[PDB]
């Protein structure tokens, strides 16, 4: 699977541009803001874009979704179920920040643990990964040995547990007991700071020891 | 001024209904939900309602406004802008709950720190009291020596702070800097649980020590 990261938002975030080197056949997971920057970046690569995946319900990972969506004419797949509550209050989140409304959103399909998603030739399993949002999903490629994971986890970090319905016991076990075990050799694009990979992050990530 | 407390919601917050003796003109406090039940209350009581009054923008406090507003022709009123993104978020906060949708709210108003609202010959001063929510305010009845004061403070407690824009040194600080100095003799309806005075509360409230 090849990739581009496009950094959206004040926040900062890694939204994915992921695609099959085949067909050209390709997906968005995360586009957060910035729908133009996202389109010339989409546009210029020459790929086919089919879909755009959400890994959980927050403005940052999905502010530009539903305009990109309509641009196109393609799905808003994700996130899980649970995340509808952060999507409906979008309104809620971008007027905490001062900025301008970001409208309610609802994706086509939710997502389910154990899912596929098809970007050509790629498969993408979905696990859910709670703790950060109670929604929140993760994108595994096997065969390039790549996960897209949100805020899930951190170069030498872990997504905040502090927001409504967080639990922190609950993110750390969804990390060594859904994450984790794919392997060392895993890289992971999260959505935010630098890329790392799992091998890294269980032997020297101060939040996955004990 | 007299009052009465009307349990509402699963929450089981205390609506207050307010009123002038000699006028016989009231308002609601904080009528969370229940709508019904608010209702029945305020017809059989046989006072004339002027106008909602809101402590600040969450659920269990909001939920009903809206409905009673439209019934009875008359304004909703406070709580301060900054709590404009909680009233944004109704539907998320009540999806989150598992609860029917609860619509966006707009009050006629904001209130600010130093407003008088007036309930007949009651004179209600509005004090702005940040830390549960960042637009939480409190109405003091000085004649009466009352306070309606939402969630800041409850007997032996303080209102959570690790909301999305709480702050527990600034809810400490208001009440230490803002209610403690309008006298121990004081008495308070809280959002949840029996009524106190602002006496006891400096002496035996756990967080308020130091
Ligand atoms: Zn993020
Ligand atoms: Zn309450």
């Amino acid at each position: 699977m090849n990739y581009r990261i496009i950094p959206v938002t004040a926040f900062s975030q890694n939204c994915s541009l992921i695609w099959c080197e085949q067909t050209r056949l390709a997906a968005l997971v995360d586009p957060g803001g910035d729908a133009e920057k996202i389109k010339q970046e989409v546009d210029a690569s020459g790929v086919t874009l089919m879909q755009i995946l959400l890994t959980h319900g927050h403005l940052d990972h999905v502010g530009a979704a539903s305009e990109l969506a309509q641009h196109y004419g393609v799905p808003v797949i994700g996130p899980e179920k649970e995340d509808e509550f952060w999507l409906q209050g979008l309104p809620a989140q971008s007027r905490m920040f001062g900025l301008d409304e970001c409208q309610p959103l609802t994706p086509d399909r939710w997502l389910n643990d154990g899912d596929r998603v098809s970007v050509g030739n790629v498969t993408l399993q979905v696990l859910h990964c709670p703790g950060h949002t109670p929604g929140h999903v993760v994108f595994f490629d096997e065969q390039s040995q790549l996960l897209i994971s949100g805020d899930v986890i951190f170069k030498g970090g872990v997504g905040r547990s502090d927001f409504p319905r967080g639990d922190h016991t609950q993110l750390i076990d969804a990390i060594k007991r859904k994450l984790l075990p794919l392997g060392d050799d895993v890289t992971f694009i999260p959505g935010h700071g630098p890329l790392s990979t799992l091998g890294y992050e269980r032997l020297h990530n101060p939040f996955l020891q004990d």
